[PDB]
């Protein structure tokens, strides 16, 4: 019930899935739990009006919440593979209870920018020799701030440039493309759907 | 009951017509469903109302809503072909209630324009030889926002510079003005009357 | 009842009556109809307030005189400066004046065919010629070049309602001190779009009366 | 009851003076009228104030100019006064008028003076000794127009200039007067009036 | 109950340590009475709203606050150790009653900052061979500011950038990390656990 | 009851004391009276509540006009082994505002203050700890703009404000205690004052 083969959907799931698998240490009586930070995709306005409905009378924090904000072409016959250099502008924001959450969260994150990351994504369209796509992601901003009644909730906001690849729709009947990525420490893992990435905002 | 030969209106309808024929994938238990994105050409402001009019329904989103919003001297005996190097400045507005049918809708646009999109017009004079137009399409920017009530709405705004010619008014009277241009695939179409490419926004 | 010989006014009314005969066509059953586009010299501000004035509808009277309104064309002078390129008057002092040239439409069809006749002749400037002459000595040459500096698309709705374009010409022209009228009315030509040598009319005669 | 020898004041006063004498034309039945334009020193805001009291129910009234000065700072290029130091200060004059036609007048009598400058020598004596020459370059900076609306009503533009002057400190009023000439717009020698002869009092 | 290895909350206690033994003199009828201003570590509205209550006595100023703003990467195999260069933000805010208490505070923190101050911190986990990270903290701006109901309260803001190290958690599980530095005299002191620095503002 | 020694203190007193002994003419029937322009040490926020406080009326809101209020409103390290003489060159930040019921008064004033700075001022300083050699302290002083505005109510007050930079000298305290530190400096004529306690120069707002 999507176009399955969306260049588009392709990032927000690469990028989720690269922040997807977080956790946070939270000792405990009987021994340290670890608690996996679960990400959305959603407008960040959405995103903050259902966390305002959800947080009425510290399940629902900490959280990611990930979203396209920005694109345009990269400057640096015909067209798709070879590819068109697109910029994606993706704005990652993380919610949380307390000043050590976030220093834990953004101490997973931030070291492995420098300011890039790169990352080899294969992108396979049925059974044909995969296509070699160098991904640049790049930290542009942090961006910090609160939020208060009584706590209350913290929120600090990254900025990433995805230097990505785009080029016209090819149709889920024509074959489902399958794909395949170095993550934070050049591990090849295969990019899940998007359901298994992102819990459901709705 | 209109300046037919208007140098603006055939660059509104030339617009119109390269974003004429979008469709939408939309997979039913039956099969998947086909639908064409309709355009419209309105100020973006008086699309808006009418649009919320209309709101007030899932037969009418997706729509896209072209329109122009600057233009200027277009800086490197008399004037008209020899004609005049203008620059028009157009917003193209997509609504759409979901983030599927805009990545689709946004993947046929956007690969074409790297950053520009170029096409010959041939415009021809009663029965005279055409004469040769040359335009330089430019995605200058894209612009993404929400809008909500309980979903609801999501509009993504490109911005496209339009590099063509103006002359002074050469009148129905003499004689209509045939014009053809090369689409997206460097396909000769022939741009179509402006009540064929734009659903009418009254 | 006023300084006839005022530059400014010269200014005002060059500008004024190279926009003053601007028509646009309007298919009848009968046929085409042709209608010369009315220009008026005010503050913009004035203008709109009158527009809406006139615009509303409180007789029947009325309804039916109301799209005999639109479209038309309001001028004004908005800026001016000393134009960095013995005594002071021809030879007089390189000035630059910017005026605001404001169209106001009912429909997106006759705003096209408006600029249309504009656009097309500022690359991005125009020249005059204008030749003034006081009561009989040899004319004075004037070289003015008048440059489509920018445009502003703009709207304004109730119910269809209202297209308002917005051209900005600077003017570089030439000032000097008050010539009294009493001391000889000045003699103007000029070369219109089209380099035809037109004489300049006086102001009553390219604009209306806003009041 | 007030710094005579004022700097500050004297150049108030020359900007004033220079702007004191202009007139306006006024057809009519019988012929045409003169009408000279008075001028004020004050606070532009304090002048719209007293302005829309004076012009609530006129024309009588306007035209009228109002000077203020609105900023200075150091003039960059062995004690201090006469060798003094070489200021620059910003004056706004600022014309209010009924009929655009007025406006016109009173402009093109200001305007085509200052290309973009306009020098003036004043001459400053102290007493009886040989006076001081003091080169001033008064410089049209910008115009600015705007509209005020009642029904007509009221048309205001802005010419802002900037002085290049001479300031040193307070040389007293008991120590003698200061007579002040100056090079007016057709480089004649006019003797500076006292304050109260060029402005009309806001007051 | 926290992550003690957390890189953010080590450059939180030695910004804070730095200025935790700050003292304002005030002459007593039996003598000279030396008095620690106390330093808290919150976000600045926090502290002030929290400011407004305890202030509605005398006993509560003078006081620091002190917080993290912003952050970056620092454009002078794997990633850890060596690690990455960042660069932290942090707002060092001075509140008092009297301008004389300002000033022989301020007194004591300005004049070590030409602009910048270096401290030498060694780090060292368990107990190999410790490392060694130089660390320069740059003031940045000072910004000055009032407040009043009748007296009432001075507020000045030091800006700091602290140019440091960055790197994926260490376990506190792993063996906690020692840390010691050089202080504002060269004195190597050693970092304090954050309950001994700051008062606690809850 | 305050740290004497403050270096901070010790530059708003030199400002002050500059800006301190500022009259104006005031022409009588008897003849001729001068008046000191007082002057205070406060944010400007609180000298304008407190003058709005004193100003509100009936014949003695004219005693209380025309005054001058000092204050700093930044600093920062002036770029151009230990650290204390020698010390750290610094940049002060400071806003100089004259009141005034008369733009006679305001004239007097400023021209008064204003042709000294060229934009700068030099001024030297010596600053001496108990008995030692005096040490010299050269210290521009700087007019970098002014600020123009008005206040209303029926005449009614007359606001300038100078800003200055002051490019001065700073290090850590040096206690009271251990002795008073001696300060002499030059005037706008260049004779050499000696720096007054605070409590001098300005009155006391509250």
């Amino acid at each position: 019930g999507y176009f399955y083969n969306s260049s588009f959907r392709r990032y927000a799931t690469l990028m989720g899935d690269l922040f997807s698998n977080i956790q946070i240490k939270r000792q405990l009586e009987s021994g340290d739990k670890f608690i996996r930070v679960p990400i959305t995709y959603a407008s960040k306005e959405h995103f903050m009006m259902k966390l305002n409905k959800w947080t009425s009378i510290e399940t629902i924090l900490p959280r990611i919440n990930l979203h396209l904000v920005d694109f345009s072409y990269n400057a640096p016959v015909v067209s798709q593979y070879n590819p068109s250099p697109i910029k994606m502008i993706y704005e990652l924001s993380i919610f949380t209870r307390y000043e050590d959450d976030m220093f834990q969260i953004v101490e997973q994150i931030l070291p492995y920018f420098q300011p890039h990351f790169n990352t080899t994504m294969y992108e396979q369209f049925g059974n044909d020799i995969p296509f070699k796509r160098d991904i640049k992601i790049v930290l542009m901003s942090a961006a910090i701030d609160e939020a208060i009644d009584g706590r209350r909730r913290i929120e600090w906001s990254l900025t990433f440039e995805v230097n990505g690849w785009m080029y016209p729709p090819v149709d889920d009947a024509e074959g489902l493309i399958r794909t395949t990525y170095t993550d934070f420490h050049a591990n090849t893992r295969d990019l899940p759907d998007g359901e298994g990435v992102f819990e459901s905002v709705d």
